[PDB]
């Protein structure tokens, strides 16, 4: 790519490395990802190429896929930060309420739009969520682990967090439904209320186990066809399902609602992003903007 002047790194991403980087033609500042080989499903290709036409204020957008010289290229629209570093940058005061509640209206009509088109992400986390300097939050990184799936570490061996990934996922599922992103979301949202992860599992009996002694050990009253699953085990220690006000204190209880309908166990039944947009919660939503220093 020398259509591109490299303005500095930005960071490192499940496949690549990402740089800020200025069009040489357009003056056009993007996030560019370069990932770096023989075989590489041109489904792969198809499939990202795609998603350039999945368009939506709450999304990142895509400009442009690029497979050239053994390199896939990704050109994605640049945002100031992501909600990692927010998150730590707020983590003394917490982050405002009113604010927590735009972001996840907002991420909820992001998720609303992909799944309406049948596009999940799969792989949601703060890293992965960006902000500007005007109240808006997009998702990034929409339908990749789809074409590349997820892998055990990153291309810089890096371990990829298991921390907000759905049940049926750590239980074995082959096919996940678009369930796996409200339970994300419902875990960053747990996050930006409580400062502190939800379920900051480091394997994944750990990170299924942290589920279960929060939720509840799950069974066939509420998750028909648990026990079937693939990795499930009748061994599992039996925990019992703890009070959500201990849970997030101290969220109100249209929040508390709303977020225990984004971790029900059973996928057919957890709330959609849809139904989530019209709760109670959100009747009094807004779109504060955030303090951001530099
Ligand atoms: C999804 C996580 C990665 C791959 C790093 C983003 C891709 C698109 C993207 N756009 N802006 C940024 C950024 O970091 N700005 N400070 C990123 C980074």
């Amino acid at each position: 790519m020398e259509n591109f002047q490299k303005v500095e790194k930005i960071g490192e991403g499940t496949y690549g490395v990402v740089y800020k980087a200025r069009n040489k033609l357009t003056g056009e500042v993007v996030a560019l990802k370069k990932i770096r080989t023989e075989g590489v499903p041109s489904t792969a290709i198809r499939e990202i190429s795609l998603l350039k036409e999945l368009n939506h204020p709450n999304i990142v957008k895509l400009l442009d896929v690029i497979h050239t010289e053994n390199k896939l290229y990704l050109v994605f629209e640049f945002l100031h930060q992501d909600l990692k570093k927010f998150m730590d940058a707020s983590a003394l005061t917490g982050i405002p309420l009113p604010l927590i509640k735009s972001y996840l209206f907002q991420l909820l009509q992001g998720l609303a739009f992909c799944h309406s088109h049948r596009v999940l992400h799969r792989d949601l986390k703060p890293q992965n969520l960006l902000i500007n300097t005007e109240g808006a939050i997009k998702l990034a990184d929409f339908g990749l682990a789809r074409a590349f799936g997820v892998p055990v570490r990153t291309y810089t061996h890096e371990v990829v967090t298991l921390w907000y990934r759905a049940p049926e996922i750590l239980l074995g599922c082959k096919y996940y439904s678009t369930a796996v992103d409200i339970w994300s979301l419902g875990c960053i949202f747990a996050e930006m209320v409580t400062r502190r992860a939800l379920f900051p599992g480091d394997s994944e009996i750990d990170q299924l186990f942290r589920i279960f002694r929060t939720l509840g050990t799950p069974d066939e009253v509420v998750w028909p066809g648990v026990t079937s699953m693939p990795d499930y085990k009748p061994s599992f220690p039996k925990w019992a399902r703890q009070d959500f006000s201990k849970v997030v204190p101290p969220l109100d209880e249209d929040g508390r609602s709303l977020l225990s309908q984004m971790l029900h166990y059973d996928p057919n039944k957890r709330i959609s992003a849809k139904a989530a947009l019209a709760h109670p919660f959100f009747q009094d939503v807004t779109k504060p903007v955030p303090h951001l220093r530099l």
